[PDB]
């Protein structure tokens, strides 16, 4: 009955999708698929974050327009996400008319409401190229240790940090020219005016405890005003009434959440849903799945901007930790910085979806992809626990019973044990306690395989006169498989499709209450094959 709008953070347009992005998009997709299974109206919304100085400069380096470059990367990203079955209702771009109109609208309301301040700043400027330089486009000699060729605000030899204005013999990374200090008028969002409102959000109990604790540190330090403008030359949207000034990504990137939804509504010819979801009086739910590095933005700047422009605020923020591989941050030299596209050359999507889901929880702790454990766990749980219930039983049904399952459950009390677990498992999906859900599902899978072992169909099948017993045993196992695959349907979309083809039925959450009786199933080739460490080694080699 609920109306739910769910986002993931917008991938930056100047890098390929990697396993860190995939943790976030898979986590959100599992949640979204569960919510759809429970009958809710769900809109899963994302987009590429496509503006700014690094994008402008990279396109100039490539000798193509920024529009061409971001279009190519948007296609690459969407191809990768589609390969992992991320079920967006719309994937748009911050470089869009919807985002331009919403950025202009929000800015105009913030300004009319007194929340935009003008301030003159001083920044390093490349007088040959004719542009202000972000810190990382200034290089020079470390003032402390005198090491040459250091970039931005820190030295990678001695570890010192300093303003780039302290670098010795500074050079523009863009042109090689010596930069100079130049003043410019910038426009700032008066975030400190929302401090009391934001403090009340933190105490409310909606947010992850770990997230609320971080916000307390930020209130202690004191909220600052945030620059929302950039000078030309820029790739982005110009500020009304301010020639030569553009919206900085702080302002336009999250508006892409709104612009992507507006695009979806407009393409559908739906003239009511945008306001229904984003007006202050909305009864729809708004959730953002994000990582640890963007908590401050989404918990402080973003709700303040929405409040100040007369829009509703997020219902909650769902924050996850970082991905590690083999216990450490992804490492290019070790081949553990793994692209989504590369992953799919070696493994299917369901394997990684399962592995991350088995590790995920409602906390912000990091998620480790241990590659040895990945092989062991996929083979143990998918191949040998869940799919085994179908593969060990379906042959007898197809070959000796014309594909027809028994007319009654052999063990109705065991079946009820499995259906009774739906409440706790669904609550675990709902609360983002994914690891708890998987543990419960796999405990049931162990109980199902225990049942089959106890009945010993490989013995019954060779014994004269026991056809009916064999059909009963094997049909019971297949019905337990039906239930387990329903619980795993948010996690394993492709395996689920194969299971539905075998079972001749769509799997629905409520459908488990009606077992398959006197019901024709289909033959299948392997539903899921084993993986091995040779494939892991190949993936690692390919990623170096
Ligand atoms: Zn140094």
């Amino acid at each position: 009955a609920k109306k739910i709008l769910v986002t993931c953070a917008l991938p930056y347009a100047n890098g390929s999708i990697h396993l860190g992005h995939m943790l976030e998009h898979i986590q959100a997709d599992v949640w979204v698929r569960y919510q759809r299974m429970r009958g809710h109206e769900v809109n899963f919304i994302c987009a590429d974050d496509a503006h700014g100085t690094p994008i402008m400069l990279k396109a100039q380096q490539l000798g193509i327009t920024p529009e061409q470059m971001i279009g190519e990367m948007s296609q690459e990203h969407q191809t990768d996400f589609a390969g992992f079955n991320i079920s967006y209702d719309n994937y748009h771009s911050t470089h869009s008319e919807e985002n331009r109109q919403l950025s202009e609208l929000i800015y105009s309301r913030l300004k009319e409401n007194g929340f935009i301040k003008n301030r003159t700043i001083s920044q390093l400027y490349d007088p040959e190229k004719g542009m202000f330089l972000p810190d990382r486009f200034v290089k020079g000699t470390c003032p402390k240790c005198k090491s040459p060729d250091q970039y931005g605000d820190n030295c990678e030899v001695c570890g010192a940090t300093y303003s780039p204005t302290e670098l010795i013999e500074p050079k523009s990374v863009v042109s090689g020219a010596t930069p100079v200090m130049r003043d410019s008028e910038h426009f700032f969002f008066d975030l400190p005016s929302f401090s009391e409102m934001l403090q009340a959000w933190t105490r409310s109990g909606a947010l992850q405890e770990q997230v609320a604790n971080k916000m307390q540190e930020w209130f202690e330090s004191g909220l600052q005003q945030w620059d929302i403008s950039r000078d030309a030359p820029y790739f982005g949207f110009e500020i009304p009434n301010a020639p030569g000034k553009y919206f900085y990504v702080w302002l336009d990137a999250p508006i892409g959440y709104m612009g992507s939804f507006k695009n979806l509504c407009d393409k559908r010819g739906d003239s009511v849903s945008f306001d229904e979801y984003w007006k202050k009086d909305s009864t729809a739910e708004l959730y953002h799945f994000i990582g640890k590095d963007i908590i401050y933005f989404h918990s402080l700047f973003w709700p303040a901007m929405l409040e100040g422009s007369n829009f509703r605020k997020p219902s909650n923020l769902f924050v996850h930790g970082y991905v590690t591989v083999n216990g450490a941050k992804m490492s290019k030299s070790r081949g553990t910085f793994i692209k989504a596209s590369t992953w799919l050359n070696h493994f299917d999507a369901d394997s990684l979806r399962y592995y991350y889901t088995a590790k995920l929880s409602s906390r912000i702790d990091d998620i480790d992809l241990n590659l040895e454990d990945f092989v062991q766990r996929v083979n143990a749980d998918i191949v040998n626990k869940v799919v085994n219930l179908a593969s060990r039983n379906a042959g007898f049904i197809n070959k000796r019973f014309d594909g027809v399952l028994a007319s009654e459950l052999a063990d109705p009390q065991l079946y009820k044990t499995f259906t009774d677990a739906a409440e706790v498992i669904g609550e675990a999906w709902e609360s983002r306690e994914f690891g708890k859900a998987v543990r419960e599902i796999m405990a049931l899978a162990d109980l199902a395989n225990r049942y089959v072992d106890e009945q010993a169909p490989w013995v019954v099948a060779k014994q004269e006169g026991r056809d009916a017993d064999l059909q009963a045993i094997c049909s019971m196992g297949i019905n337990l498989f039906r239930v387990l695959m329903t619980y795993l349907k948010p996690v394993l979309p492709k395996l689920t499709e194969r299971a539905e083809a075998f079972l001749n039925t769509e799997l629905t959450w409520d459908g488990i209450q009606q077992p398959l009786l006197g019901h024709k199933v289909n033959p299948f080739k392997a539903l899921y094959n084993r993986i091995d460490m040779r494939q892991v080694e190949a993936l690692v080699e390919a990623s170096k």
